[PDB]
C-alpha cells in the first residue's frame, strides 16, 4: 500500500471520495494500491503494482474505456486491458480527451474521442475500450505523450512517431495534414529519440542520450522556445537546450518545461505559466531557469493544461500556475506566478507526482 493524495476539481468524480471542489491535498485511501496515479480532463487513472489499470472520473466520449461514456465515482477495473500487464499510461489535459496504455511487451493500446486520427487506428471513431494501434505491430514503444489533438510514440531504437491533428505543424512531417495512422518523423530518423511531449498544439522532443532538444507545432507565446513566435512544422533545436544534459520535457497549452539531469528547470512560454519573476519575462521565448528553485535540486515536474508541479529530492512538491480550481493545492484559487512550497504535502514523503486538466495528485509509491 502508499498515501496518495488529491486535489482541484472534483465534481465529475475523479478524485473519488478526497472530494468535488479540493483546495488543499486530502487524502484517498481508495486509491492505495495505485504505483502510478495519472491525472487526465477532468478523468483519473491509476496503474497497480500488477499492471492493472482502474479509471474514475468524467467518461465523456469513452474516456474511462469501459465500453461506454458513463461517469465513474470510484475506481474501477478497465476490463479491457486485463490479460496485459500495463507499464505506463498517458491521457491528454483537453479537448475531448484520450489515453494511451503501454504493455510489457512493449505494445499500446489507446482509447477514447477518436477524432482527428488521434488513436491511431486508420479512422477517426470512437473506440471506448483500449484498442491495440496495430500499425506499432513489431515497435517496442517504450514512451508516449497525448496532445490536446494529438499523440506520439517513441521507440526503443529510437524513432518518433506522430498521428492526430497536423494543424500549425504539431506532427513534425513538413506540411499540416492530419495522420490517422502513425508517421515516423523522418527528420529525426538520424538521431536516437529517448522522449516525447505534446500539448493543446506542440511538441518537444529530447535524444536519449539528454544532448539534443527539438520543438515543432504551434509557436504562439514563445513556447517553442526558439526566440520568436512562428509555427514550425519540422523539428528545430532548441539551442539554449543542447549539450546541458536533459532528463525530461513536458508541455502545457501554452508553455513549455524541461528538467536538467542537474535538477534545474527552465520554462518558456507564455509568462504567467512558467514561473519566472516578471522582469524575466522579456524574454518568455527562449529557455530560463528558474530562479526561485535555484537552492532546489528537483527529481521530477508534472505539467497539466495550465499549471506546474515539481518535487524536490527532499519530497517536498512546488506549485504554480492557474488554480481556479484548487490545482495547486495551496488552500485558495488565486493565480501564482512563482514556484510556492506545497504545505499539506510537507512530511508526506511524496516520490511521485501528476498533473490534469485542473486537478492534481502526489503519492508515496
Ligand atoms: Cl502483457
Ligand atoms: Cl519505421
Ligand atoms: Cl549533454
Ligand atoms: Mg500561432
Amino acid at each position: 500500500k502508499c498515501d496518495v493524495y488529491l486535489w482541484g476539481a472534483g465534481r465529475h468524480g475523479q478524485l473519488a471520495e478526497a472530494g468535488r471542489n479540493v483546495m488543499v491535498p486530502a487524502a484517498a485511501p481508495s486509491f492505495s494500491q495505485a504505483q502510478q496515479v495519472i491525472c487526465g480532463q477532468n478523468c483519473t487513472f491509476v496503474i497497480q503494482a500488477n499492471g492493472t489499470v482502474l479509471a474514475c472520473g468524467e467518461g465523456s466520449y469513452g474516456r474511462l474505456g469501459q465500453g461506454n461514456s458513463d461517469d465513474l465515482h470510484v475506481l474501477t477495473v478497465i476490463s479491457a486491458l486485463q490479460g496485459f500487464v500495463v507499464t505506463q499510461l498517458v491521457t491528454s489535459c483537453g479537448s475531448d480527451g484520450h489515453s494511451m496504455a503501454l504493455t510489457e511487451s512493449g505494445e499500446v493500446f489507446s482509447w477514447g474521442d477518436g477524432d482527428y486520427g488521434k488513436l491511431g487506428h486508420g479512422n477517426s471513431d470512437r473506440q471506448r475500450r483500449p484498442r491495440q494501434i496495430e500499425a506499432l505491430q513489431g515497435e517496442e514503444v517504450v514512451q508516449m505523450s497525448c496532445g490536446f489533438k494529438h499523440s506520439a510514440v517513441v521507440t526503443s531504437d529510437g524513432k518518433l512517431f506522430t498521428f492526430g491533428n497536423g494543424d500549425y505543424g504539431r506532427l513534425g512531417l513538413g506540411n499540416t495534414s492530419n495522420k490517422k495512422l502513425p508517421e515516423r518523423v523522418t527528420a529525426l530518423e538520424g538521431y536516437q529519440i529517448g522522449q516525447v511531449a505534446c500539448g493543446l498544439n506542440h511538441t518537444l522532443a529530447v535524444s536519449a542520450d539528454g544532448s539534443m532538444v527539438w520543438a515543432f507545432g504551434d509557436g504562439d507565446y514563445g513556447k517553442l522556445g526558439l526566440g520568436n513566435s512562428t509555427a514550425k512544422s519540422s523539428p528545430q533545436k532548441i539551442d539554449v537546450l543542447c549539450g546541458i544534459g536533459i532528463k525530461k520535457v513536458a508541455c502545457g497549452t501554452q508553455f513549455s518545461v524541461a528538467l536538467t539531469k542537474d535538477g534545474h528547470v527552465y520554462t518558456f512560454g507564455q509568462d504567467r505559466l512558467i514561473g519566472l519573476p516578471e522582469g524575466r519575462a522579456r524574454n518568455h521565448n527562449r529557455p530560463q531557469q528558474i530562479p526561485v528553485l535555484a537552492g532546489v535540486i528537483i527529481e521530477d515536474v508534472a505539467v497539466g493544461a495550465e499549471h506546474t508541479l515539481a518535487l524536490a529530492s527532499n519530497g517536498d512538491v512546488y506549485a504554480w500556475g492557474s488554480n481556479s480550481e484548487g490545482q495547486l493545492g495551496l488552500g485558495h484559487t488565486n493565480h501564482v506566478r512563482e514556484p510556492t512550497l506545497v504545505t499539506g504535502l510537507q512530511g508526506k514523503n511524496v516520490r511521485q507526482i501528476s498533473a490534469g486538466r485542473c486537478h492534481s495528485a502526489a503519492w508515496t509509491a
